[PDB]
């Protein structure tokens, strides 16, 4: 596909924000949720799942650009 | 069918945008939704479903042109 | 990614609070839970798991910044 | 981390209560449980485990402040 | 720690009851258990263990106050 | 806080009933439950837990007034 | 607390029944359970535990009235 | 306590059956168990324990009525 | 922010009631719920959670004023 | 964009009220809702979500001014 | 309050029926439900809960008249 | 209460059926369930519980009429 | 506010009926609903909620007169 | 604005009635609705919402006079 | 009770089947289970328990008719 | 069946990815899960099950093409 | 029935696609789901169920043509 | 299979981390668990099992690449 | 493998603590357990096993780094 | 290893108590056990084993510090 056009700025902003401040806020939210739900049931596997989700978000732009040319 | 006519430009724009900036914006939206809903309930299966939907969108023009000659 | 923008202040507050007062409150909550659940079934392994979770929270900002540039 | 902020009072109360009246109540609960479960199966090792848990609670604030700056 | 506060009365009651009527009831329960289990297998070592547990309960408040300031 | 106002009567009634007839009914309910569940599995520890809950209810008004000024 | 009010009759009935017909039915149930489970594994300690539970039920009203004024 | 009321008939039936047909069936069950388990390991002490349990059942109503007035 | 204006009286009333009669009524409601749900499943951890919620309500005005200037 | 014009006063009032008395009233409403819904199901995660929403409201004017120049 | 007026007859009928034929029908329904659900999972605690609900219904008119003068 | 009225026939039918054909069908159902679940895990205690439930059903009308006048 | 005027009689009637015959009818309706829904799922907590609602209705006139002068 | 003029009497009457007899009638209507809808689904949160609406009505004149000079 | 009515045929069928073909099938199932579980752990006591259960089923109709008139 | 058509590209991508990067990511996820859950309960049988699942995925395309011609 | 008509082409396409590219895509989806859900809970029975579903899809056209002539 | 594509980076990161910092953290966790559970029950066989699991993790990438081409 | 990355600090802390204060605490715990269990059954072989476990912990980092490159 | 850190105080307390009051209490316990078990079977070899265990405890800190640097 083409990255430019009438919606090029929106796509650029969303792609940059996926690994930018909103993405970091979401990742911190998952970290806080893992810490909170581990108070009664300590489970560090959810931390690994959160790290994997962060890795997926880090590669989200690449995946989207690969699937949608 | 025929790709030209009075509505040929609209069809061309929509087909190009399916894998263009609007399609990439929608895919980034699904990625953001997967990241957000994984804060409380980490689920990477929805990421696989999102990737499959992106693959379907990448082949949407081919499917439409195959069904509608 | 970029730490600034419209959501830079929210990200800064969340990152500082991960090891700040809310994070310390959550850690004290896990300590209280470990103490309480050890009344009937004394288990100091959950204390080690809680310490590991505290260590993970101490490095949460670094992990998030590493995954999300 | 920082001990002050909007949640500074909650953190201060929880840290003081870890070795305060609630912590002493929990420790007395473990002592009562050790005494009760020793009626049929006298086991003074659980008393040592309870003392170790009390020692951990006495150092809980230090551990939390060390892990979370 | 501090013995006063919202939970000061509960802590005072529990500490007084550790060597009070509930503690004496538990100690009498261990004595009855030692007498009963000695019908088929006479074992006076369990009586010594019960006496040691009673001594521990007599010093439980001191231990709790020493560990939790 | 303030004990008076439009909701002062409701607060007074609830605080008096916490140690009044409804609280005594709830405590008798826990006693009945302890007696019933001890038919198949005799467990006098639940009686101690029930006594501790009764002690907490006896101090519930004090705790609420201490936390909420 | 106060024994009268809208719930005074319910509290009176429950307190009287704790040592009345329902309490005697529950005690007979524990006696039947002790007799039945002693067919394969004769254990008279459970009879002592049942007697202690009956003694606790006999003093349940006093304990409730002492904790809840 | 009071033997009458809505549950008086149930209490009367249970008390009469403790030394009635169900109690005799349970006692015969213990006798059969003692005879069966003595085939490989002849042990007449379990017969004495069974006789003591029968004596306890014979006095179960008296014990229940003494504890629960 | 500013505490005055057309809605200053409403904000003042709500902030005072957070630790006033309505807040005390809600806290007594949580105490009653903890007592009631402990009849069948005695759990004193919910009492600790209720105390933590009361502490949060005691600092709710401070948190709101800190976040919203 | 431009903050002045025929609608400049309305925009100024709304932006000031986002962190002013109406915003504080809404935040107190979320605190009251968290306290009320925690009576039956104690959940302190909703308190964290409410704090995050308060933080978002504190930065709402900045986000709006960043997106809309 | 006042028991007379335009709605006095309806209130009288409802209060009399609370312990009358409709109330007895509802109580028999709970007895039937307890008997039916005990076929697969025999549980006599639900019978005690049903008896307590019947006792509450017997005092429902008194409670209503006490709360609503 | 009163046994007559518009719902007197329904109450009479339900009370008669509690010990009539539907009650006997339910009791036979519990007997069948006890026999079936004893194929893999022979347990005659559930038979005693079923007999107690049958005794309760036999006195259900008396209990209902005693609680609801 | 003022209790008199063209609508003074309507306000007086409604305030008197809040704790009068209509209010008692509504309270009896909640009691009937609690009894009915407890046939399949015995829950006495809803009875406590109904009692709290009755207490609120008993103080409804006071609350209305306090808020609306 | 100005409170006098040809419509000054109408404005005065409406402002006085907002907290007068019509406002009290409306508040009693919300109380009756909360009581009625709580018969099947007991919900005391709607009572809090009604109290907040009453508080808003108590300050309605102030808000109107602040917005409209 | 009465054996006739709308449910008389169902009761007759169930009572006849308790000692009929379904009851014999269940008894054969217990015999097969005893034979199978005795392959690794030969235990003829379970055969005695199965015979006692068969005897109980043979008298199930009599017990049901005695309890439920 | 036929591998071509409008959906031929999607089928080709999914079949290649079953043993490609997504399949390898899933297999690494199972390896990580086996390693993590073996920290507390070391179990190498789950590793064998994971290897069998990897073997099944390696033959998944063949199985699908065999069943669906 | 008849395979021809106005809808003959649609029926032919659907029947061919049941074992064609869409059916293979669905089967690959079940394989991916089995692989993914086996990361935390390795279960190869779901693979057998998926194979059975693939076999059913392979015979779906035959079943449809047999039922609908 | 193919190691490249849209998910090539995720696969590379996971494969490198299997023997990298996360894998070493998991191995240290198993070592800590072996040391902790050996305090009461010294068992060095679990150390051998942990070493075997570490060896399996060291060869996990090779196994995955062998099964999934 | 690589010792650095987002999880490098956690790995460094865990490796240093294996032979640091937590490891020494665990070793002292095994020494205390050996001393305590030797009161009734003096066994110095468990001391040798504890020394071997301490030696294994001293080489745990080397083993982990050797297996996981 | 390092003796300081978040767990330095716990390690210091445990090391000092190994030869302190708890260690002396354990040694006195072994002496009492040796004296008691020598009543029927006088054996002074167990005294030598106890002395060797005391010597091991005296050197426990040195051994732990030597193995764990
Ligand atoms: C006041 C005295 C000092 C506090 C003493 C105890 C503190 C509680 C911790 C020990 C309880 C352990 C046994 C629990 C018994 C139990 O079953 O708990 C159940 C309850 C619900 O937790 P989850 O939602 O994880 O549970 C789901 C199910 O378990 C429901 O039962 O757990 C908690 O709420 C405790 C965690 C709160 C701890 C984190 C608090 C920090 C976050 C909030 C910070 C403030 C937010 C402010 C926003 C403005
Ligand atoms: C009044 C007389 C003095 C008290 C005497 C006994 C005190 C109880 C301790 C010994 C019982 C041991 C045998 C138990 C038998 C048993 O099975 O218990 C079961 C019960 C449930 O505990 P968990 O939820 O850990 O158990 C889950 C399963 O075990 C359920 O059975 O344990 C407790 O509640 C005891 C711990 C409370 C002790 C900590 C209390 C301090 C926290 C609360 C402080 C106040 C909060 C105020 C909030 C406003
Ligand atoms: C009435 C006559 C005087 C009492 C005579 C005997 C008293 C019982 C002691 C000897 C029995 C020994 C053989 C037991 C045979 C046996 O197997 O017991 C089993 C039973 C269950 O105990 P655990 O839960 O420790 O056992 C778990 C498993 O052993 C289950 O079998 O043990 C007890 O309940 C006895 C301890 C109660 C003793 C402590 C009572 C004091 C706490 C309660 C104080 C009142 C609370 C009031 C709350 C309102
Ligand atoms: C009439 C004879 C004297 C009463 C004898 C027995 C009383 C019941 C207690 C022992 C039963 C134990 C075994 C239960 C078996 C069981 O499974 O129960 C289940 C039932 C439901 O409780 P939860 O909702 O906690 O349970 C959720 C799940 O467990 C559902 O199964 O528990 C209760 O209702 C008992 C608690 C009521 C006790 C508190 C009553 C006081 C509050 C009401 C006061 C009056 C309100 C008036 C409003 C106008
Ligand atoms: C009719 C003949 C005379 C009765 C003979 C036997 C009576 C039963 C006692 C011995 C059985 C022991 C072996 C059981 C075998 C067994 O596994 O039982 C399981 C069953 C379920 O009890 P729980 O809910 O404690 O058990 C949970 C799990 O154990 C489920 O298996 O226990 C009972 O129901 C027995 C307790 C009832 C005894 C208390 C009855 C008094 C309360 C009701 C009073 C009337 C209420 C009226 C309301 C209107
Ligand atoms: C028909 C021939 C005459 C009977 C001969 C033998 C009778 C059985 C006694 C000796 C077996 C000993 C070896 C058992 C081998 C064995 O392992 O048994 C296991 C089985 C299960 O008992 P528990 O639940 O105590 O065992 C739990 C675990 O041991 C499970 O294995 O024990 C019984 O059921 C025997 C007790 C029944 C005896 C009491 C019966 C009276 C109560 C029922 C009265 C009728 C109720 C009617 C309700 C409507
Ligand atoms: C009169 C006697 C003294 C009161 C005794 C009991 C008080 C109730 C608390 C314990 C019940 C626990 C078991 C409940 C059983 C249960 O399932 O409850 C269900 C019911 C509905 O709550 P939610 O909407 O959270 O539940 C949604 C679902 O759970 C529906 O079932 O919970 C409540 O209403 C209780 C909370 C009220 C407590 C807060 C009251 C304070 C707010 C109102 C203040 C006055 C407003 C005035 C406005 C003018
Ligand atoms: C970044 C560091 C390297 C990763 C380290 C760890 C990786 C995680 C595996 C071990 C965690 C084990 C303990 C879990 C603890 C646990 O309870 O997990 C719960 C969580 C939810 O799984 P389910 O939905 O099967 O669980 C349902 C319930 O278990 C909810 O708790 O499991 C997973 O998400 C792990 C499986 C993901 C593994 C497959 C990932 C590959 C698919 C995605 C590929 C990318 C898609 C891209 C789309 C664009
Ligand atoms: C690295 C150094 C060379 C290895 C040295 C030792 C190897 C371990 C054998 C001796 C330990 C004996 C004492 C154990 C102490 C012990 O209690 O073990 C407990 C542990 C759990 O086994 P189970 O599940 O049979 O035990 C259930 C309960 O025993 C739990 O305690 O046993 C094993 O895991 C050992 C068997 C693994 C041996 C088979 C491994 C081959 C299968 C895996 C092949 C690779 C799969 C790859 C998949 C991708
Ligand atoms: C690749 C190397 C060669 C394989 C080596 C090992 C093969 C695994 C067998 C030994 C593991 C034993 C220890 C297990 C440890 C263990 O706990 O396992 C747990 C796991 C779950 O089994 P269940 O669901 O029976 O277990 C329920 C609970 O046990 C959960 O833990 O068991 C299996 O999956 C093994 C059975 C699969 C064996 C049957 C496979 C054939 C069916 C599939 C055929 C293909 C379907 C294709 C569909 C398209
Ligand atoms: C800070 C001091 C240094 C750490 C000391 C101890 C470390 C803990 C290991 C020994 C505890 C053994 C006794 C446990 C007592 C126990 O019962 O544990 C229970 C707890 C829950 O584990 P599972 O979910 O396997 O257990 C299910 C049930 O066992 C629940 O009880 O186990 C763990 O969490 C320990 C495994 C974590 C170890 C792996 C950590 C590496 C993965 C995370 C890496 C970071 C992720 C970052 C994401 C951003
Ligand atoms: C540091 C000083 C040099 C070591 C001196 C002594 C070494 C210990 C041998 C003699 C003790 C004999 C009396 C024991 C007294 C005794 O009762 O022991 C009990 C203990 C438990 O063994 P089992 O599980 O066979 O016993 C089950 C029951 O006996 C439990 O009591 O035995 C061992 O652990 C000793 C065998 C370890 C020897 C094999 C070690 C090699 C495998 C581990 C290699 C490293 C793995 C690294 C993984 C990363
Ligand atoms: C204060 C005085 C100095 C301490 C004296 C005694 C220390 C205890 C050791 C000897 C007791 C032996 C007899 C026990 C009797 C017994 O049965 O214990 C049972 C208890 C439970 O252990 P497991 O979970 O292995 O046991 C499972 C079953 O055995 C449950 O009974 O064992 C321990 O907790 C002792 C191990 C703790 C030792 C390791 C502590 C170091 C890890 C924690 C470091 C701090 C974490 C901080 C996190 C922030």
């Amino acid at each position: 596909g083409s990255d430019d056009g009438a919606f090029g700025d929106i796509w650029a902003y969303m792609s940059e924000a996926l690994t930018g401040a909103p993405g970091k806020i979401i990742a911190c939210g998952m970290l806080f949720s893992v810490a909170y739900f581990g108070v009664v049931k300590p489970n560090l596997g959810l931390a690994l799942v959160s790290a994997l989700m962060m890795l997926v978000m880090a590669n989200g732009e690449k995946i989207i650009s690969s699937f949608l040319n």
